[PDB]
């Protein structure tokens, strides 16, 4: 059930490169748009991923990027997914021509929060939630991408907490200090993602290094209010950054808060 025949794929366009190498746009059976991860040799724990892919095929939500299947008979292996025409959310936010209204920004947060609440309901962590790992479709709907795949990355610079590619600026103190990953580390990251959205893709803690960020957030320093965020919106993102993990909200609570602010500020 999980296995796509790669001969059914027509490759049409380069979409760029990620942690596992090249990603392409194409058609499945000459008709249906797909994206194809071509998994670079040595980049992935492949056997483990493949066993997990069986489970990930059951995860389905309108705001999650849909896994269609995998090609695992030949190397490089392929991950086939839903295609998102407007690319990654970070680059989308950075294009100032969009001149987003604040209601549109809050809708982007809601899109992500819905996906994350779904994943929360299935006891499934993202582990690398950030604007760079969200995608945007042709209707401007934001969807969460590459949830769970951090587990199969073989690159020590990505995996190590002091590595060059580790998401230090999206991580809570307990992740950076003790590697305590939980629903609440995703909550922290989501707060940072809200900040990214309202900051139109600025780097979190843009004047600090990763090392300086780690020490500052351990001392209780936080990100502060983006110009485009109302006090009510800022309260929601800030609530994700409680020092004590158990005092952070759930995604269900965040979703209710976002919906309330939509009713109050629209
Ligand atoms: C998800 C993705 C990545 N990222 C990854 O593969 C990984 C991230 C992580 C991994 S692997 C493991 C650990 C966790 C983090 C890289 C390149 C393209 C796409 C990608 C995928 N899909 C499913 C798309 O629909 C898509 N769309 C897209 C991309 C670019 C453009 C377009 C373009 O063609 N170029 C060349 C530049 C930007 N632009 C907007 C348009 C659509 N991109």
């Amino acid at each position: 059930s999980w296995e796509i025949d790669p001969k059914d794929l027509t490759f049409l366009k380069e979409l760029g490169t990620g942690q596992f190498g090249v990603v392409k746009y194409g058609k499945w059976r000459g008709q249906y748009d797909v994206a194809i991860k071509m998994i670079k040799e040595g980049s992935m724990s492949e056997d483990e991923f493949i066993e997990e892919a069986k489970v990930m095929m059951n995860l389905s939500h309108e705001k999650l990027v849909q896994l269609y299947g995998v090609c695992t008979k030949q190397r490089p292996i392929f991950i086939i997914t839903e295609y998102m025409a407007n690319g990654c959310l970070l680059n989308y936010l950075r294009e100032m021509r969009h001149r987003f209204q604040t209601q549109q920004l809050l809708e982007m947060c809601k899109d992500v929060c819905e996906a994350m609440e779904y994943l929360e309901s299935k006891q499934f962590l993202h582990r690398d939630l950030a604007a760079r790992n969200c995608l945007v479709n042709d209707q401007g709907v934001v969807k969460v991408s590459d949830f769970g795949l951090s587990r199969y990355v073989l690159d020590d610079e990505y995996t190590s907490s002091v590595g060059s590619k580790f998401p230090v600026r999206w991580s809570p103190p307990e992740v950076l200090m003790y590697s305590k990953f939980s629903s609440k580390s995703d909550i922290w990251a989501f707060g940072v993602l809200m900040w990214e959205i309202y900051s139109l893709g600025k780097m979190p803690y843009e004047r600090f290094t990763n090392s300086e960020t780690a020490e500052h957030i351990a001392q209780g320093l936080r990100l502060y209010r983006p110009h485009l965020a109302s006090e009510k919106v800022y309260t929601i993102m800030y609530s994700c950054w409680h020092e004590k993990a158990d005092e952070r909200p759930t995604f269900k609570i965040l979703l209710s808060n976002i919906l309330d602010v939509m009713d109050e500020e629209s």
